[PDB]
């Protein structure tokens, strides 16, 4: 599984969402280089315009592309679970607002890693930061604290994303993640570490569709 | 000046620092693509190990590589000031700890844009987050609010960098920037906007020296 | 490109320079053996005496004779650019003194490999270590940090040559290199590696002309 | 003594050492040409692999091959001590780590010059640059500061070898040398000069044994 990610791996991300009844679809494509811990993805909203701010969907849009140092390659659940993959489920709870509930299948379809996602957002305020598109088109550093879930033979991850709002304030997004293999068998369960993840959101200036270009760096840490 | 930045421009960054008497030097090199607003820089500490956390230096280490949208290219001081350049001076005031005072010459030496810097740090606590290297190796999104300083024929920029600390706190870095041209030629002086800048710090895993690989995206905004 | 270099290849080096107004010329000749990663070169200053210390000119005087280990022969730009060659251009910037700026074309011309160079040094102190010939007739070990220059279809290399002074101080020569191929075909463009270079300056005791015999040993490394 | 060295003299070097308990042996062989001040030596570790970085042992493995300019030949102890030879004894003291202590007898044995050495290093950090093999396979330029030792009818030499560490730092090896002749014979004892030494470490690519090819150029200087 691990040696599937030594080179640059093509990604394909595919979301079918619904936030407050607003159905939308994005098609992402990029490449990952787990060796450097970098993701390069471009997301198009193929249904028109994104009913939510693109920032709120970074984490929904393949942590198996994280750079795990040579020692804690023992704690790398994500790649271990490949090429069959894993199922990533989240409940992204935006403070003073609703929530997204995702369920994704991150797996190798051929030589390309695909993150096929289904998201359902509910309870969102039209006047709030997500539907009112009050979030800046930027992204900050977060630590994805991962812990084993012995019970489901997968992992669980908890973290709060800080979304910068245009007035100066921050919209907190509470992720409660869980990943479990699609796999017939063996996955490396981890001891408590984190993914130090950093992201930079941009725009292809020659691109008319509503899109996001995501540049992300992910490094496993917290184990000496 | 502006057309110097339409392609990918080689960068060279050169710092000579002194934080609390600790003299250090870094040599950065990369490339910038102002068209996309992206910087790719790798900094080596050529004097050994960095007495400060690499994060504290990101800002010191070429905003003439920002992507200014087609309706505010009139506000782009940075590129207008080229190839002679500008002098960027900062007082980076880390809350409750000490401060860096930089003075840099960002200019074209040949086909490559060089940021030759001189930094001097004072009133840093050994026990504090900078000398105690308590900052995470990560970087968040910031907005560099730029305003004209008509009398020095330059600009001023104000912003607070949020440095994430390993215990869970944030070390605030107050930048008070000023840029003034090197050439006698006239420059473009802006109406109040900001650079939305985002960064992602990584490591070349094949690199033994103390270094930082900086991936940064900069986009001018706040003018409709 | 690569198989031109599997034997001992005749070199012929020609410099015309001008440092602070002082025109000079050297003719170098010898042989390079890439299998070993060794150069045997002798430079004669054909205009009499060399206005600058012969060590300041060692990097100016055929990195295509680097020994690339088998596992990293995909990373050898220098030989891939052959026979048509490349153009090595540098800025050797002597700390606290002047700078050389060189432009050279390294290419095969019949059976031999010719490094034709033009150098222009400006802003030197006449009392400095270079014009004042304060440099020991020796040489150190240095790593030539190569990075790819996808745009110029070539490479950039960065290094500080340590030039030991008579009084036991060191004169750093910052070298900012850039190679672009002469021919039009594709070339091998590399991942960050370095050329481990070692040189030893000697004199032909049977030679009356101002000269330098250079024994160099160059070895690519940095990729496991 | 002097006229033994006017041609190319076969060398044969033999070390038996013990660093931290690790016994090893090397057999060196080559040739020295005092006229040029050059050594052509190849060292094979005959006990397999060398427990220490081959650079750490270059000064241990025939300064009688230094080129003395005709005017300071009266200052060449090393060759005056021949054929019966001298005994070079050193303390190579690796800053912040262990020390070698060597004792060697350099003398002719028939037509070749033999440096028979015994080395004992103790107090090495196994995580250090020497046992941890953190030293680049290269070598710098150094001045061997010779002083007379009237009292032991020989010489003392003092110098700090700069050993470049893979992370770009330098490991100083303080060398404290003392040569005394072996034979009854009168020796030439010198005024303060130095041996300008230069070396370049290479590999025989057709050699499977742990080895080092050393090209050295030594030139006496410091007396006008």
């Amino acid at each position: 599984g691990e040696e599937l990610f030594t080179g640059v791996v093509p990604i394909l991300v595919e979301l079918d969402g619904d936030v407050n009844g607003h159905k939308f679809s994005v098609s992402g494509e990029g490449e990952g280089d787990a060796t450097y811990g970098k993701l390069t993805l471009k997301f198009i909203c193929t249904t028109g315009k994104l009913p939510v701010p693109w920032p709120t969907l970074v984490t929904t849009f393949v942590q198996c592309f994280s750079r795990y140092p040579d020692h804690m390659k023992q704690h790398d659940f994500f790649k271990s679970a490949m090429p069959e993959g894993y199922v990533q489920e989240r409940t992204i709870s935006f403070k003073d607002d609703g929530n997204y509930k995702t369920r994704a299948e991150v797996k190798f379809e051929g030589d390309t890693l695909v993150n096929r996602i289904e998201l359902k957002g509910i309870d969102f305020k039209e006047d709030g930061n997500i539907l009112g598109h009050k979030l800046e088109y930027n992204y900050n550093s977060h630590n994805v604290y991962i812990t084993a879930d012995k019970q489901k033979n997968g992992i669980k991850a908890n973290f709060k994303i800080r979304h910068n709002i245009e007035d100066g304030s921050v919209q907190l997004a509470d992720h409660y993640q869980q990943n479990t293999p699609i796999g017939d068998g063996p996955v490396l369960l981890p001891d408590n570490h984190y993914l130090s993840t950093q992201s930079a959101l941009s725009k292809d200036p020659n691109e008319k569709r509503d899109h996001m270009v995501l540049l992300e760096f992910v490094t496993a840490a917290g184990i000496t």
